[PDB]
Protein backbone atom coordinates (compact mmCIF):
# COMPACT_ATOMS: atom_id res chain seq x y z
CA UNK A 1 0.00 0.00 0.00
CA UNK A 2 3.13 2.40 -0.08
CA UNK A 3 2.51 3.82 -3.60
CA UNK A 4 2.59 7.60 -4.78
CA UNK A 5 -0.39 9.46 -3.37
CA UNK A 6 1.31 8.23 0.52
CA UNK A 7 4.75 9.47 -1.06
CA UNK A 8 3.02 13.01 -2.14
CA UNK A 9 1.70 13.48 1.27
CA UNK A 10 4.74 16.44 2.92
CA UNK A 11 4.27 15.25 6.15
CA UNK A 12 2.82 11.86 8.88
CA UNK A 13 3.56 13.04 11.82
CA UNK A 14 -0.10 13.03 12.91
CA UNK A 15 0.09 9.58 12.40
CA UNK A 16 2.10 9.12 15.22
CA UNK A 17 -1.11 8.55 17.48
CA UNK A 18 -2.24 5.61 15.97
CA UNK A 19 0.93 3.49 15.02
CA UNK A 20 1.45 0.54 17.63
CA UNK A 21 5.02 -0.14 19.54
CA UNK A 22 6.19 -3.30 18.03
CA UNK A 23 8.71 -5.00 19.25
CA UNK A 24 9.51 -6.78 16.06
CA UNK A 25 10.02 -3.66 15.00
CA UNK A 26 13.36 -2.65 17.35
CA UNK A 27 15.49 -4.89 15.13
CA UNK A 28 15.77 -4.84 11.22
CA UNK A 29 14.63 -7.61 9.58
CA UNK A 30 17.83 -9.69 9.23
CA UNK A 31 17.29 -11.54 12.68
CA UNK A 32 19.68 -14.68 14.06
CA UNK A 33 18.03 -18.08 13.24
CA UNK A 34 19.70 -20.69 15.21
CA UNK A 35 18.47 -23.60 16.74
CA UNK A 36 19.21 -24.84 20.22
CA UNK A 37 20.48 -27.94 20.14
CA UNK A 38 23.13 -27.11 17.56
CA UNK A 39 24.46 -24.10 19.11
CA UNK A 40 24.57 -26.15 22.30
CA UNK A 41 27.92 -27.05 20.69
CA UNK A 42 30.02 -23.70 20.47
CA UNK A 43 33.31 -23.70 21.87
CA UNK A 44 36.00 -21.72 22.78
CA UNK A 45 38.52 -21.28 19.78
CA UNK A 46 41.90 -18.86 20.37
CA UNK A 47 43.34 -17.74 17.22
CA UNK A 48 46.87 -17.17 17.16
CA UNK A 49 47.66 -13.86 16.95
CA UNK A 50 50.46 -13.24 14.07
CA UNK A 51 52.03 -9.79 13.56
CA UNK A 52 52.58 -7.45 16.24
CA UNK A 53 49.52 -6.20 15.63
CA UNK A 54 47.52 -9.18 16.26
CA UNK A 55 49.29 -8.74 19.73
CA UNK A 56 48.84 -5.30 19.90
CA UNK A 57 44.58 -6.52 19.72
CA UNK A 58 45.31 -9.43 21.96
CA UNK A 59 47.59 -7.75 24.98
CA UNK A 60 45.30 -4.98 25.40
CA UNK A 61 41.84 -7.32 24.95
CA UNK A 62 43.34 -8.67 27.67
CA UNK A 63 44.14 -5.89 29.81
CA UNK A 64 40.47 -4.88 29.13
CA UNK A 65 39.64 -8.08 30.58
CA UNK A 66 41.72 -7.79 33.43
CA UNK A 67 40.82 -4.50 34.37
CA UNK A 68 37.00 -5.26 33.58
CA UNK A 69 37.43 -7.98 36.20
CA UNK A 70 38.90 -6.71 39.03
CA UNK A 71 37.16 -3.06 39.37
CA UNK A 72 33.60 -5.36 38.27
CA UNK A 73 34.45 -7.79 41.79
CA UNK A 74 33.77 -10.50 39.31
CA UNK A 75 36.43 -12.01 40.92
CA UNK A 76 35.66 -11.66 45.07
CA UNK A 77 32.31 -12.56 45.86
CA UNK A 78 29.83 -15.60 44.22
CA UNK A 79 28.55 -15.52 40.83
CA UNK A 80 25.09 -14.15 41.33
CA UNK A 81 22.37 -13.56 38.01
CA UNK A 82 22.52 -10.01 39.25
CA UNK A 83 26.32 -9.56 38.41
CA UNK A 84 26.21 -11.37 35.10
CA UNK A 85 23.38 -9.26 33.94
CA UNK A 86 25.12 -5.54 35.14
CA UNK A 87 27.98 -7.00 33.70
CA UNK A 88 26.52 -7.67 29.90
CA UNK A 89 24.35 -4.69 29.98
CA UNK A 90 27.48 -2.76 30.73
CA UNK A 91 29.35 -5.01 27.92
CA UNK A 92 26.66 -4.86 25.15
CA UNK A 93 26.70 -0.87 25.49
CA UNK A 94 30.42 -1.27 23.92
CA UNK A 95 29.83 -4.54 21.78
CA UNK A 96 27.29 -2.02 19.86
CA UNK A 97 29.94 0.58 18.64
CA UNK A 98 32.77 -1.54 16.55
CA UNK A 99 30.11 -3.09 14.50
CA UNK A 100 28.63 0.63 13.76
CA UNK A 101 31.77 2.78 13.08
CA UNK A 102 33.16 -0.46 10.87
CA UNK A 103 30.06 0.04 8.39
CA UNK A 104 29.82 4.22 9.16
CA UNK A 105 33.71 3.54 7.70
CA UNK A 106 33.30 1.69 4.95
CA UNK A 107 30.26 3.52 3.72
CA UNK A 108 32.18 6.50 3.54
CA UNK A 109 35.12 5.00 1.59
CA UNK A 110 32.55 2.94 -0.84
CA UNK A 111 30.72 6.54 -1.25
CA UNK A 112 33.88 8.97 -1.79
CA UNK A 113 35.95 6.32 -3.89
CA UNK A 114 32.72 5.45 -5.44
CA UNK A 115 33.33 1.49 -5.33
CA UNK A 116 31.35 -1.64 -4.65
CA UNK A 117 31.45 -2.86 -1.29
CA UNK A 118 30.64 -6.48 -1.83
CA UNK A 119 28.62 -7.18 1.29
CA UNK A 120 30.75 -6.13 4.21
CA UNK A 121 28.95 -2.68 5.09
CA UNK A 122 25.61 -4.91 6.27
CA UNK A 123 27.34 -7.79 7.51
CA UNK A 124 28.99 -4.70 9.87
CA UNK A 125 25.82 -2.76 10.55
CA UNK A 126 24.04 -6.15 11.85
CA UNK A 127 26.97 -7.12 13.97
CA UNK A 128 26.13 -3.59 15.62
CA UNK A 129 22.19 -4.01 15.80
CA UNK A 130 22.89 -7.70 16.41
CA UNK A 131 24.79 -6.41 20.19
CA UNK A 132 21.92 -3.54 20.14
CA UNK A 133 19.42 -6.39 20.76
CA UNK A 134 22.16 -8.23 23.73
CA UNK A 135 21.68 -4.61 25.37
CA UNK A 136 17.80 -4.02 24.33
CA UNK A 137 17.48 -7.80 26.16
CA UNK A 138 19.37 -7.39 28.72
CA UNK A 139 17.87 -4.45 30.06
CA UNK A 140 14.56 -5.80 30.25
CA UNK A 141 15.97 -8.33 32.86
CA UNK A 142 17.92 -5.27 35.10
CA UNK A 143 17.62 -1.54 34.96
CA UNK A 144 21.02 -0.16 36.50
CA UNK A 145 21.51 2.40 38.48
CA UNK A 146 22.88 6.04 37.89
CA UNK A 147 26.53 5.21 38.75
CA UNK A 148 26.88 2.27 35.64
CA UNK A 149 24.61 4.69 33.93
CA UNK A 150 27.28 7.28 34.00
CA UNK A 151 30.42 4.54 33.54
CA UNK A 152 28.69 3.52 30.11
CA UNK A 153 28.47 7.13 29.02
CA UNK A 154 32.18 8.36 29.99
CA UNK A 155 33.10 4.48 28.82
CA UNK A 156 31.08 5.33 24.92
CA UNK A 157 33.13 8.04 25.01
CA UNK A 158 36.45 6.84 25.34
CA UNK A 159 35.62 3.79 22.89
CA UNK A 160 33.55 5.82 20.38
CA UNK A 161 36.78 8.18 19.87
CA UNK A 162 39.31 4.99 19.70
CA UNK A 163 37.24 2.79 17.96
CA UNK A 164 36.98 5.40 15.19
CA UNK A 165 40.98 6.86 15.00
CA UNK A 166 41.93 2.82 15.39
CA UNK A 167 39.56 1.77 12.21
CA UNK A 168 41.36 4.65 10.48
CA UNK A 169 44.15 3.82 11.22
CA UNK A 170 43.79 0.33 10.92
CA UNK A 171 40.91 -1.82 9.98
CA UNK A 172 43.07 -5.23 10.61
CA UNK A 173 43.52 -4.39 14.48
CA UNK A 174 39.83 -3.12 15.14
CA UNK A 175 38.27 -6.52 13.46
CA UNK A 176 41.26 -8.74 14.91
CA UNK A 177 40.44 -6.59 18.28
CA UNK A 178 36.78 -7.68 18.10
CA UNK A 179 38.06 -11.28 16.80
CA UNK A 180 39.79 -11.01 20.50
CA UNK A 181 37.01 -9.81 22.46
CA UNK A 182 34.48 -12.25 21.16
CA UNK A 183 36.30 -15.12 22.28
CA UNK A 184 35.92 -13.90 25.94
CA UNK A 185 32.17 -13.06 25.22
CA UNK A 186 31.91 -17.17 24.28
CA UNK A 187 33.71 -17.44 27.11
CA UNK A 188 32.16 -16.07 29.60
CA UNK A 189 28.63 -17.21 28.34
CA UNK A 190 29.69 -21.10 28.35
CA UNK A 191 31.01 -19.99 31.37
CA UNK A 192 27.66 -18.96 32.62
CA UNK A 193 25.84 -21.86 30.84
CA UNK A 194 28.39 -23.92 32.73
CA UNK A 195 27.30 -22.64 35.85
CA UNK A 196 23.69 -22.93 35.42
CA UNK A 197 23.63 -26.38 34.59
CA UNK A 198 25.85 -27.21 37.41
CA UNK A 199 23.43 -25.22 39.40
CA UNK A 200 26.01 -23.15 40.86
CA UNK A 201 23.70 -20.10 39.60
CA UNK A 202 19.59 -20.05 39.59
CA UNK A 203 18.15 -17.54 37.37
CA UNK A 204 14.99 -15.74 38.24
CA UNK A 205 14.59 -14.86 34.84
CA UNK A 206 12.94 -17.82 33.34
CA UNK A 207 10.77 -15.42 31.31
CA UNK A 208 12.56 -14.48 28.31
CA UNK A 209 11.09 -10.90 27.35
CA UNK A 210 9.13 -10.54 24.63
CA UNK A 211 12.21 -8.26 22.47
CA UNK A 212 14.48 -11.64 22.65
CA UNK A 213 11.48 -13.72 21.63
CA UNK A 214 10.90 -12.23 18.48
CA UNK A 215 14.39 -11.35 17.33
CA UNK A 216 15.97 -14.70 18.54
CA UNK A 217 12.73 -16.77 17.69
CA UNK A 218 12.53 -18.68 20.65
CA UNK A 219 9.36 -20.78 22.40
CA UNK A 220 7.39 -18.74 24.86
CA UNK A 221 8.80 -21.85 27.39
CA UNK A 222 12.88 -20.39 26.27
CA UNK A 223 14.77 -20.41 29.48
CA UNK A 224 17.41 -18.12 30.47
CA UNK A 225 20.29 -20.66 29.97
CA UNK A 226 18.87 -20.72 26.42
CA UNK A 227 18.76 -17.04 25.85
CA UNK A 228 22.50 -17.27 26.96
CA UNK A 229 23.13 -19.99 24.12
CA UNK A 230 21.59 -17.93 21.44
CA UNK A 231 23.71 -14.59 22.19
CA UNK A 232 26.55 -17.12 22.53
CA UNK A 233 25.88 -18.20 19.39
CA UNK A 234 25.87 -14.58 18.26
CA UNK A 235 29.23 -13.70 19.85
CA UNK A 236 31.02 -16.84 18.52
CA UNK A 237 29.31 -15.52 14.40
CA UNK A 238 30.99 -12.06 15.60
CA UNK A 239 33.95 -14.01 16.85
CA UNK A 240 34.89 -15.25 13.35
CA UNK A 241 33.56 -12.85 10.88
CA UNK A 242 35.83 -10.34 12.38
CA UNK A 243 38.82 -12.63 12.26
CA UNK A 244 37.97 -13.52 8.95
CA UNK A 245 37.80 -9.95 8.07
CA UNK A 246 41.26 -9.27 10.26
CA UNK A 247 42.96 -12.03 7.63
CA UNK A 248 40.90 -10.69 4.84
CA UNK A 249 43.12 -7.08 5.26
CA UNK A 250 46.39 -9.03 6.51
CA UNK A 251 46.43 -10.64 2.83
CA UNK A 252 45.30 -7.09 0.89
CA UNK A 253 41.65 -8.82 0.86
CA UNK A 254 40.12 -6.13 1.91
CA UNK A 255 37.96 -5.69 -0.84
CA UNK A 256 37.10 -8.64 -1.94
CA UNK A 257 33.40 -10.01 -1.35
CA UNK A 258 32.47 -10.93 2.05
CA UNK A 259 32.79 -14.17 2.21
CA UNK A 260 29.82 -14.93 4.44
CA UNK A 261 27.15 -13.40 2.39
CA UNK A 262 27.60 -16.09 0.10
CA UNK A 263 28.07 -18.52 3.73
CA UNK A 264 24.23 -17.77 4.88
CA UNK B 1 23.35 -24.78 6.95
CA UNK B 2 24.76 -21.78 9.35
CA UNK B 3 25.41 -23.83 12.82
CA UNK B 4 28.15 -24.87 15.55
CA UNK B 5 31.15 -26.45 12.70
CA UNK B 6 30.97 -23.06 10.96
CA UNK B 7 30.76 -20.77 13.73
CA UNK B 8 34.02 -22.75 15.54
CA UNK B 9 36.61 -22.09 12.85
CA UNK B 10 39.10 -19.35 13.31
CA UNK B 11 38.91 -18.05 9.63
CA UNK B 12 37.21 -18.34 6.87
CA UNK B 13 40.40 -16.77 4.29
CA UNK B 14 40.42 -19.97 2.37
CA UNK B 15 36.94 -19.50 1.07
CA UNK B 16 37.95 -15.71 -0.14
CA UNK B 17 38.89 -16.50 -3.64
CA UNK B 18 36.39 -19.33 -4.61
CA UNK B 19 32.93 -17.21 -3.53
CA UNK B 20 31.27 -14.96 -6.71
CA UNK B 21 30.37 -12.03 -7.04
CA UNK B 22 27.13 -11.16 -7.38
CA UNK B 23 25.28 -7.75 -7.53
CA UNK B 24 22.49 -8.73 -4.89
CA UNK B 25 24.93 -8.96 -2.22
CA UNK B 26 26.07 -5.08 -2.77
CA UNK B 27 23.11 -4.51 -0.59
CA UNK B 28 20.99 -5.38 1.87
CA UNK B 29 17.60 -7.54 1.38
CA UNK B 30 15.64 -4.51 2.46
CA UNK B 31 14.77 -3.46 -0.94
CA UNK B 32 12.48 -1.21 -2.48
CA UNK B 33 9.54 -2.00 -4.77
CA UNK B 34 7.58 0.62 -6.74
CA UNK B 35 5.74 -0.36 -10.17
CA UNK B 36 6.20 2.08 -13.04
CA UNK B 37 2.84 3.57 -14.00
CA UNK B 38 2.31 3.87 -10.29
CA UNK B 39 4.99 6.19 -9.48
CA UNK B 40 4.49 8.14 -13.08
CA UNK B 41 2.48 10.10 -10.63
CA UNK B 42 5.22 10.87 -8.18
CA UNK B 43 4.96 14.96 -7.77
CA UNK B 44 6.88 17.94 -6.86
CA UNK B 45 5.79 18.91 -3.21
CA UNK B 46 6.78 22.13 -1.13
CA UNK B 47 6.67 22.03 2.80
CA UNK B 48 6.07 24.93 4.72
CA UNK B 49 9.16 25.48 6.76
CA UNK B 50 7.82 26.99 10.50
CA UNK B 51 10.58 27.93 12.60
CA UNK B 52 13.55 30.02 12.52
CA UNK B 53 14.98 26.59 11.87
CA UNK B 54 12.98 25.18 9.13
CA UNK B 55 13.76 28.11 7.28
CA UNK B 56 17.40 28.12 7.88
CA UNK B 57 17.37 24.48 6.49
CA UNK B 58 15.39 26.03 3.57
CA UNK B 59 18.27 29.29 2.76
CA UNK B 60 21.18 26.56 3.25
CA UNK B 61 19.59 23.72 0.70
CA UNK B 62 18.95 27.06 -1.71
CA UNK B 63 22.40 28.23 -1.08
CA UNK B 64 23.30 24.72 -1.59
CA UNK B 65 21.17 24.00 -5.36
CA UNK B 66 22.01 27.49 -6.59
CA UNK B 67 26.05 27.36 -6.06
CA UNK B 68 26.25 23.75 -7.26
CA UNK B 69 24.00 24.72 -10.55
CA UNK B 70 26.32 27.65 -10.99
CA UNK B 71 29.64 25.61 -10.43
CA UNK B 72 28.31 22.80 -12.60
CA UNK B 73 27.49 24.69 -15.93
CA UNK B 74 23.72 23.84 -15.31
CA UNK B 75 22.28 27.19 -15.86
CA UNK B 76 24.77 27.87 -19.43
CA UNK B 77 24.02 24.61 -21.35
CA UNK B 78 22.01 22.43 -23.73
CA UNK B 79 21.41 19.48 -21.17
CA UNK B 80 23.54 16.48 -21.67
CA UNK B 81 23.50 12.84 -20.66
CA UNK B 82 26.51 13.29 -19.27
CA UNK B 83 26.09 16.25 -17.05
CA UNK B 84 22.61 15.01 -15.79
CA UNK B 85 24.83 11.26 -14.85
CA UNK B 86 27.68 13.87 -13.80
CA UNK B 87 25.59 16.07 -11.42
CA UNK B 88 23.38 13.05 -10.02
CA UNK B 89 27.07 11.07 -8.92
CA UNK B 90 28.50 13.86 -7.31
CA UNK B 91 25.20 14.31 -5.37
CA UNK B 92 24.54 10.74 -4.03
CA UNK B 93 28.29 10.70 -2.85
CA UNK B 94 26.73 13.35 -0.35
CA UNK B 95 23.22 12.07 -0.21
CA UNK B 96 25.10 8.59 1.11
CA UNK B 97 25.93 10.54 4.48
CA UNK B 98 23.14 12.22 6.18
CA UNK B 99 20.91 9.00 6.70
CA UNK B 100 24.61 7.02 8.28
CA UNK B 101 24.81 9.73 10.30
CA UNK B 102 21.87 9.89 11.65
CA UNK B 103 21.23 5.90 12.22
CA UNK B 104 24.96 5.81 14.07
CA UNK B 105 23.64 8.69 16.49
CA UNK B 106 20.49 7.19 17.17
CA UNK B 107 22.34 3.81 18.06
CA UNK B 108 25.03 5.42 19.72
CA UNK B 109 21.93 7.06 22.14
CA UNK B 110 20.19 3.87 22.11
CA UNK B 111 23.38 2.06 23.63
CA UNK B 112 24.32 4.71 25.98
CA UNK B 113 21.07 5.39 27.71
CA UNK B 114 19.57 1.82 27.10
CA UNK B 115 16.59 2.14 25.89
CA UNK B 116 14.31 1.45 22.56
CA UNK B 117 14.72 3.60 19.28
CA UNK B 118 11.25 2.22 17.74
CA UNK B 119 13.23 1.36 14.62
CA UNK B 120 14.33 4.81 13.26
CA UNK B 121 17.85 3.57 13.33
CA UNK B 122 17.53 0.87 10.31
CA UNK B 123 15.19 2.97 8.29
CA UNK B 124 17.98 5.45 8.09
CA UNK B 125 19.93 2.71 7.73
CA UNK B 126 18.29 1.99 4.51
CA UNK B 127 17.96 5.43 3.30
CA UNK B 128 21.50 5.56 3.13
CA UNK B 129 21.99 2.62 1.38
CA UNK B 130 19.63 2.90 -1.29
CA UNK B 131 21.16 6.42 -1.80
CA UNK B 132 24.54 4.57 -1.70
CA UNK B 133 23.03 2.01 -4.29
CA UNK B 134 21.88 5.82 -6.68
CA UNK B 135 25.68 6.46 -7.14
CA UNK B 136 26.63 2.57 -7.61
CA UNK B 137 24.08 2.75 -10.27
CA UNK B 138 25.29 6.35 -11.67
CA UNK B 139 29.22 4.69 -11.53
CA UNK B 140 28.76 2.21 -13.98
CA UNK B 141 26.67 4.66 -16.70
CA UNK B 142 29.77 7.04 -16.59
CA UNK B 143 33.46 6.46 -14.72
CA UNK B 144 33.87 10.01 -13.54
CA UNK B 145 36.94 12.45 -13.81
CA UNK B 146 40.23 13.29 -11.71
CA UNK B 147 38.72 16.51 -11.02
CA UNK B 148 35.30 15.29 -9.79
CA UNK B 149 36.90 12.43 -7.93
CA UNK B 150 38.86 14.62 -5.77
CA UNK B 151 35.85 17.29 -5.24
CA UNK B 152 34.20 14.19 -4.08
CA UNK B 153 36.51 13.81 -1.39
CA UNK B 154 37.30 17.56 0.25
CA UNK B 155 33.23 17.53 -0.06
CA UNK B 156 33.26 14.44 2.07
CA UNK B 157 34.88 16.45 4.60
CA UNK B 158 32.89 19.68 4.66
CA UNK B 159 29.88 16.84 4.79
CA UNK B 160 30.75 14.35 7.09
CA UNK B 161 31.91 16.52 9.35
CA UNK B 162 28.99 19.43 9.35
CA UNK B 163 26.18 16.62 9.63
CA UNK B 164 27.90 15.19 12.46
CA UNK B 165 27.96 18.69 14.44
CA UNK B 166 24.70 19.23 12.94
CA UNK B 167 23.03 16.15 14.15
CA UNK B 168 24.30 16.73 17.75
CA UNK B 169 22.92 20.59 17.73
CA UNK B 170 19.73 19.86 16.29
CA UNK B 171 18.65 16.26 14.36
CA UNK B 172 15.39 18.96 13.72
CA UNK B 173 17.52 20.95 11.73
CA UNK B 174 19.24 18.12 9.77
CA UNK B 175 16.23 15.59 8.73
CA UNK B 176 14.70 18.77 7.76
CA UNK B 177 17.49 19.95 5.49
CA UNK B 178 17.30 16.58 3.86
CA UNK B 179 13.34 16.90 3.45
CA UNK B 180 14.13 19.99 1.12
CA UNK B 181 17.05 18.64 -0.21
CA UNK B 182 14.85 15.41 -1.34
CA UNK B 183 12.25 18.09 -2.70
CA UNK B 184 14.82 19.61 -5.14
CA UNK B 185 15.89 15.82 -6.05
CA UNK B 186 12.14 14.91 -7.05
CA UNK B 187 12.34 18.52 -9.11
CA UNK B 188 15.38 17.44 -10.82
CA UNK B 189 14.58 13.65 -11.83
CA UNK B 190 11.31 14.77 -12.83
CA UNK B 191 12.82 17.42 -14.54
CA UNK B 192 15.02 14.26 -16.43
CA UNK B 193 11.93 12.61 -17.40
CA UNK B 194 9.60 15.28 -18.63
CA UNK B 195 13.48 16.47 -21.00
CA UNK B 196 13.51 12.43 -22.27
CA UNK B 197 9.73 12.80 -23.20
CA UNK B 198 9.71 16.08 -24.43
CA UNK B 199 12.78 14.53 -26.74
CA UNK B 200 15.40 16.99 -25.60
CA UNK B 201 17.30 14.24 -24.20
CA UNK B 202 18.22 11.45 -25.98
CA UNK B 203 19.55 8.93 -23.46
CA UNK B 204 22.34 6.58 -24.78
CA UNK B 205 22.31 3.87 -21.62
CA UNK B 206 18.92 1.78 -22.05
CA UNK B 207 21.45 -1.15 -20.76
CA UNK B 208 20.42 -0.76 -17.15
CA UNK B 209 23.22 -1.76 -15.18
CA UNK B 210 23.07 -5.14 -13.49
CA UNK B 211 22.74 -3.59 -9.94
CA UNK B 212 20.08 -1.52 -10.26
CA UNK B 213 18.49 -3.84 -12.54
CA UNK B 214 18.45 -6.39 -8.95
CA UNK B 215 18.14 -4.04 -6.78
CA UNK B 216 15.44 -2.38 -8.39
CA UNK B 217 14.17 -5.58 -9.78
CA UNK B 218 13.47 -4.36 -13.04
CA UNK B 219 12.95 -6.21 -16.84
CA UNK B 220 15.73 -6.83 -19.04
CA UNK B 221 13.47 -4.52 -20.84
CA UNK B 222 13.92 -1.53 -18.36
CA UNK B 223 15.21 2.25 -20.09
CA UNK B 224 16.74 5.06 -18.34
CA UNK B 225 14.21 7.03 -18.32
CA UNK B 226 12.81 3.80 -15.82
CA UNK B 227 15.68 3.97 -13.45
CA UNK B 228 15.28 7.84 -12.98
CA UNK B 229 11.40 6.75 -12.65
CA UNK B 230 12.38 4.68 -9.23
CA UNK B 231 15.40 6.86 -8.64
CA UNK B 232 13.20 9.78 -8.30
CA UNK B 233 10.56 7.49 -5.72
CA UNK B 234 13.32 6.29 -3.60
CA UNK B 235 13.46 10.30 -3.67
CA UNK B 236 10.45 11.13 -2.78
CA UNK B 237 10.42 8.41 -0.25
CA UNK B 238 13.11 10.13 1.63
CA UNK B 239 11.23 13.81 1.25
CA UNK B 240 8.46 12.56 3.29
CA UNK B 241 10.11 10.69 5.53
CA UNK B 242 12.96 13.20 6.54
CA UNK B 243 10.16 15.97 7.16
CA UNK B 244 7.92 13.53 9.01
CA UNK B 245 11.15 13.04 11.14
CA UNK B 246 11.59 16.41 11.21
CA UNK B 247 8.31 17.10 12.00
CA UNK B 248 8.33 14.12 14.77
CA UNK B 249 11.19 16.13 16.18
CA UNK B 250 9.37 19.46 16.21
CA UNK B 251 6.67 18.34 18.80
CA UNK B 252 9.03 16.40 21.10
CA UNK B 253 8.20 12.85 19.06
CA UNK B 254 11.76 11.94 18.11
CA UNK B 255 11.01 9.15 20.67
CA UNK B 256 7.82 7.66 18.96
CA UNK B 257 8.09 4.80 16.97
CA UNK B 258 9.16 5.85 13.54
CA UNK B 259 5.64 5.75 12.06
CA UNK B 260 6.88 4.34 8.96
CA UNK B 261 7.81 1.24 10.24
CA UNK B 262 3.95 0.16 9.58
CA UNK B 263 3.74 1.21 6.50
CA UNK B 264 6.08 -0.72 5.44
C1 LIG C 1 36.89 -7.66 28.28
C2 LIG C 1 36.23 -9.00 27.88
C3 LIG C 1 34.72 -8.96 28.26
C4 LIG C 1 34.09 -10.35 28.05
C5 LIG C 1 32.68 -10.29 27.95
C6 LIG C 1 31.92 -10.69 29.04
C7 LIG C 1 30.51 -10.67 28.98
O1 LIG C 1 29.86 -10.94 30.00
O2 LIG C 1 29.86 -10.39 27.81
C8 LIG C 1 30.59 -10.01 26.71
C9 LIG C 1 29.88 -9.70 25.53
O3 LIG C 1 28.53 -9.80 25.47
C10 LIG C 1 30.55 -9.27 24.39
O4 LIG C 1 29.81 -8.99 23.30
C11 LIG C 1 31.95 -9.16 24.42
C12 LIG C 1 32.67 -9.49 25.60
C13 LIG C 1 32.00 -9.94 26.77
C1 LIG D 1 21.79 20.69 -3.41
C2 LIG D 1 20.55 20.55 -4.33
C3 LIG D 1 20.63 19.27 -5.18
C4 LIG D 1 19.26 18.84 -5.76
C5 LIG D 1 19.44 17.62 -6.45
C6 LIG D 1 19.67 17.69 -7.83
C7 LIG D 1 19.93 16.53 -8.54
O1 LIG D 1 20.14 16.68 -9.75
O2 LIG D 1 19.99 15.28 -7.92
C8 LIG D 1 19.80 15.19 -6.55
C9 LIG D 1 19.89 13.92 -5.93
O3 LIG D 1 20.16 12.80 -6.62
C10 LIG D 1 19.71 13.77 -4.58
O4 LIG D 1 19.82 12.53 -4.07
C11 LIG D 1 19.45 14.91 -3.81
C12 LIG D 1 19.36 16.18 -4.42
C13 LIG D 1 19.52 16.35 -5.81
FE1 LIG E 1 27.75 -9.24 23.27
FE1 LIG F 1 30.10 -8.97 21.01
FE1 LIG G 1 19.84 10.56 -4.55
FE1 LIG H 1 18.61 11.94 -1.89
Amino acid sequence: VWGHTQLNRLSFLETVPVVPLRVSDESSEDRPTWSLPDIENVAITHKKPNGLVDTLAYRSVRTCRWLFDTFSLYRFGSITESKVISRCLFLETVAGVPGMVGGMLRHLSSLRYMTRDKGWINTLLVEAENERMHLMTFIELRQPGLPLRVSIIITQAIMYLFLLVAYVISPRFVHRFVGYLEEEAVITYTGVMRAIDEGRLRPTKNDVPEVARVYWNLSKNATFRDLINVIRADEAEHRVVNHTFADMHEKRLQNSVNPFVVLK
